[PDB]
């Protein structure tokens, strides 16, 4: 009876994930609708793009709060401390599980610079002990605390692999962040229900008809003979420590930001009479400095979270299609050539704002992750460095007299998991960016790079979810 | 320090790989140069093909039992049973270390059904274990004994992963074959030493002219616009099912062989007085029984185990040469195309010969695994699949008014994956062998078909290494 328990679980959680994600798609592109209506008059542009995220992060706001305060935060540290041995059995209920779910679809409908992988692990834990307790009138036997709590395991197991739709990837990166001592047992469990979720999810976007034909979401269409050559081993190893050193920063910079609000007393009084303010606040801020025709056009605001990654994992080589664009169409990849500013402007400039920009709303009141950000940030990162190692050199790197340029979006990749395993100081990242894009032709860049990432990382800071379970 | 204990471990153990992997070639090519000498008389090269892989083994199990009978058998129930507590300061010895490398090189060497999975575990074992020493020898600094046990389980991890060239993987079957519970923290340290002996390997193989540059060991050219249509499956459900049973049969044969062999009084005189005769026994009965032109037509044995599985991995459908041997060169695949049986029947024939001739050599008293056996047994049976497919649908499934025809060697990878799981009781093979093969396209066909057979054989068999310490 538990691998029809695992099966349930699976089924529901993938359900869940689907209508989240049709539901964020729905809210970014009545969002572009709105503000390509109404290009009229600039002003009447801003004030849509300025009000429309911040009634979004407000109504989250103000709907948590009223309906469960607890649904705040990531959700990730709240379980380690579960598995750890306190029971908040008050902390999965119901009413917590609707806040969740509607709040963070809003907080991520609203294009601010959030993630979902803690979000979507707390709501498949809840979803998992709704479950049982709906399976409880059946039989007792389900109430033993132990198979609960290694039910509630496979459960994190299952969020974070439907969060990536990656299986093994999510399994592993479950293990690493959510327990310390793990059984062979629950990981079998796991996998096993991960499977299944990830069959359902394959089965429903053949039933769906979503795109034009039955592709990838994050298509990787690099060249399989030499993805990368011995040479470019220094700029991976260079990226792996950059990284970890950010991701160090990242988390840093997240508790100081936390300990600053925390601490002023004036400043959290007058937050604390109008609590509502701050979200307003801080998106007020981000969509003012995201405005796609105010300054916008130096970080291509024009493009969602998702849009972004994609773009940025293209196999183009952005720096010498001066010369090989004349019979090919214009790229979404423009956004990224403003008219005025060269591609290594805007990447550096997306970078050192999108890098507290993301810190800062990490914090805000609203149920959020933070995978999705750093993970962009680091394919950002690993995009400039490729961009800057073809520019260095623009035949390529000798080999056997055969030219082969060098592929910026195996660097991106590369930089990204390094980044988010920096920061969540985790070796599973490697695993999961495989199974997103597909290809696995840069298995020995994105391990030294992960590596080293995290090694630095321990060297320097605790992860972001130590971080958030020793402030909180 | 534990960095750089890692790091030369790895390097350490990436050099007997590469050292031990040439032995083992240049005694096929020998051998195949030998045979093809003698093409003129049939009596010389039968008695070449019967003697040398007979004196092979002979010399094998002479060397092991004069030198160290402890080295004999696979090699990693024995390490079950060290990190269960029980630790022999007998297997760790460099004259046991000495035995193994020479002993499982010359069963390696003679084409015998053998793998390299437990034995080159066990040396991974040996070789932390001596520079642990050499390094304590300079120092008194070493003498508390908590250092060695998590040493010990990261140089399994470093060896099955250097036995696969598949660091995440080999890491993952380690994990789940030399343990129950296991820290994160040794499976962050096994990852580190199994990435840098992975770049020790490549670089090894840019610097030896061996291969071009860094690749796969198994390259594939799966297309990756529909690698597999959801009508497929079920068949890969099939085949999964299938692999389960196989697995728990091959367990259960192998172990009824033992018993056998050593219950009965008269075989086990005929042991104490003539121990060396059961091995030059069976290796003359499988080498006569794959004759090239005598029975070994009919089981491709001209092929060694590693050209086999390339052969089997192709990405050519052999049902349909019949129609399309107009555009491509002759392949190797026509080894599987006798003139007078079809390729079903050499494929039923090779499968239903190999089990046994797989389950009875993994007994021999010499240094053996039983991995890569299982895993060719696995591809050959996904390939009949495959075939057996394209064969019932000619045409393929045409989808929107286009055709996409079968590659059934997506379906002999499945099968390959599916039944090794099913035999170890382990569902990281799915990872190993999108190490191996390189491509990512058929997770989901792998993945259920891992479940399932895992599944199965659990229902029914214990695991072979659980086999092997209850029968030890
Ligand atoms: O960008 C959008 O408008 C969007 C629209 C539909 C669905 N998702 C979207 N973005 C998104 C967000 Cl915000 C958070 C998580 C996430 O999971 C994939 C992923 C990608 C990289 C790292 C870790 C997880 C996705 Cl795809
Ligand atoms: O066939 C040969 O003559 C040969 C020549 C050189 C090197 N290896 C050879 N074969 C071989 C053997 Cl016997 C055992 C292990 C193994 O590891 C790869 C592997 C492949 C599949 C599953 C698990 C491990 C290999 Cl490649």
């Amino acid at each position: 009876e538990d691998w029809i328990f695992l099966v349930l679980l699976g089924l529901l959680m993938a359900l869940v994930s689907w209508v989240m994600d049709y539901a964020i798609a729905a809210c970014l592109q009545a969002q572009q609708w709105m503000s390509r209506g109404l290009n009229t008059s600039i002003l009447l542009q801003y004030l849509a793009w300025v009000t429309y995220p911040v009634v979004l992060i407000t109504f989250s706001a103000g709907f948590t709060q009223i309906l469960a305060p607890q649904a705040v935060g990531s959700g990730i540290p709240e379980m380690k401390t579960i598995l750890r041995g306190v029971v908040l059995k008050e902390y999965l209920t119901l009413k917590t599980f609707i806040a969740k779910v509607i709040g963070l679809t809003c907080a991520l409908g609203s294009g601010m610079p959030l993630g979902k992988e803690g979000p979507f692990v707390h709501i498949a834990s809840m979803c998992a002990a709704l479950l049982s307790k709906f399976l409880s009138l059946f039989g007792g036997i389900y109430e033993n605390e132990s198979r609960n709590t290694e039910m509630l395991a496979a459960a994190c197991a299952v969020g974070v692999g439907c969060c990536f739709a990656a299986p093994i990837g999510g399994v592993l990166f479950s293990i690493e962040v959510t327990s310390t001592f793990f059984a062979v047992r629950n990981y079998w469990r796991g996998f096993f229900a991960a499977t299944f979720s990830a069959f359902i999810f394959r089965v429903l976007a053949v039933w769906n008809r979503d795109e034009e034909t039955i592709t990838a979401l994050f298509k990787t269409r690099f060249r399989l003979d030499f993805p990368f050559d011995l040479q470019e081993l220094p700029a991976f190893a260079v990226i792996g420590i950059a990284s970890g050193f950010g991701g160090a920063l990242f988390v840093y910079l997240n508790r100081k930001i936390v300990q600053v609000m925390r601490k002023q007393k004036t400043i959290n009084r007058f937050l604390m009479r109008k609590r509502l303010l701050f979200p307003a606040l801080v998106t007020l801020l981000i969509s003012t400095l995201t405005f796609p025709p105010g300054f916008g056009q130096f970080m291509a605001g024009q493009l969602s979270q998702k849009e972004t990654l994609v773009t940025l994992f293209d196999n183009r080589t952005w720096v010498r299609q001066g010369l090989v664009e004349e019979l090919e169409p214009p790229s979404t990849s423009q956004a990224w050539n403003p008219p005025r500013a060269n591609v290594f402007l805007t990447l550096v400039i997306f970078i050192l704002m999108k890098f507290w920009m993301s810190a800062l709303a990490t914090t805000i009141p609203v149920p959020c992750g933070a995978f999705m950000p750093v993970f962009v940030i680091g394919a950002a990162f690993g995009r400039l460095v490729g961009e800057s190692m073809a520019a260095w050199f623009p035949d390529g790197i000798h080999t056997d007299s055969s030219t082969y340029r060098i592929v910026p979006g195996g660097y991106a990749v590369v930089g990204a998991a390094a980044l988010a395993g920096a920061v969540t100081h985790t070796v599973s990242t490697a695993v999961i960016v495989f199974e997103l894009t597909g290809q696995i032709a840069h298995i020995l860049p994105v391990m030294i790079a992960v590596i080293l990432a995290n090694a630095v990382a321990q060297s320097l800071q605790p992860s972001l979810y130590d971080s958030i379970i020793r402030i909180k």
